[PDB]
């Protein structure tokens, strides 16, 4: 049984049914084009690095509800958007479906300069907990916000709809029950300089603009005692 949440996925997801991997849990949105969330689980066996990115479709998915390779072509030029990944690449390619980190139910259009600047130190930061001898594990959970019109791929006829942010939530261990826990969300246009250290928010805040219910096990009082308050997690990683 493959375990990616520790402590209930993610409810509220426009899917009834998530695709579960080795990799992550991801949930589907057909209207979108887009995953709502997924989820992940960082391991001392899960990085890798210099796997290459073979973009291709999900076959898991029905080719009407997600994006196509060809559906990128012209993106980068009309928005200043790169094939991002949802769940990282080089954090959980050793494991065994990792090509499916491709897959493009894994990707959405992410504006370059957030790509390649806060969104990655934030991704090489997350990483680096796992080196620590004290932790085990890392589980986050990310997705898109769909708040403002972002425009359109031009490659495509299909309705899709770009996302305007993104966040990530992160515990360590075993649950934010009891052990450290981060919330970050960032807009589209975020500089490409910007130090992902500020842009520190709560679960409640991520919930409200998304309609989901993360970390969705939890006890009715643990889910309203924490997540209306920031956590200390990024302090453990380099937050000052
Ligand atoms: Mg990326």
């Amino acid at each position: 049984s493959i375990d990616n949440c520790a402590v209930g996925c993610p409810t509220g997801g426009s899917s009834n049914v998530s695709i579960v991997r080795h990799a992550y849990t991801l949930n589907n949105n057909s209207t979108t084009k887009f995953a709502n969330w997924v989820a992940y689980h960082i391991t001392k066996d899960t990085p890798a690095s210099g796997k290459t990115r073979n973009w291709k479709t999900d076959p898991a998915l029905n080719p009407a509800d997600t994006l196509a390779p060809a559906d990128y072509t012209g993106a980068n030029a009309a928005l200043k958007v790169d094939r991002g990944h949802q769940a990282p690449l080089a954090s959980l390619a050793g494991v065994s479906d990792w090509e499916s980190l491709n897959y493009l139910s894994n990707i959405t259009p992410q504006k370059s300069d957030l790509n390649q600047g806060a969104w990655a130190r934030l991704e090489d930061q997350e990483r680096k907990l796992i080196d620590r001898a004290d932790i085990s594990s890392v589980y986050t959970v990310t997705g898109p916000l769909y708040e403002r019109d972002m425009g359109k791929l031009p490659g495509t006829q299909k309705a899709h709809t770009i996302p305007s942010a993104y966040w990530k939530v992160i515990f360590i261990n075993n649950s934010p029950a009891v052990n450290h826990y981060a919330a970050f969300l960032f807009d589209q246009n975020t500089p490409k300089g910007a130090d992902f250290c500020q842009f520190r928010v709560t679960v409640d805040e991520i919930e409200k603009r998304t309609g989901l219910i993360i970390w969705a096990g939890l006890p009715d009082d643990v889910q309203a005692s924490l997540k209306s308050k920031p956590g200390v997690l990024p302090e453990l990683m380099g937050c000052k």
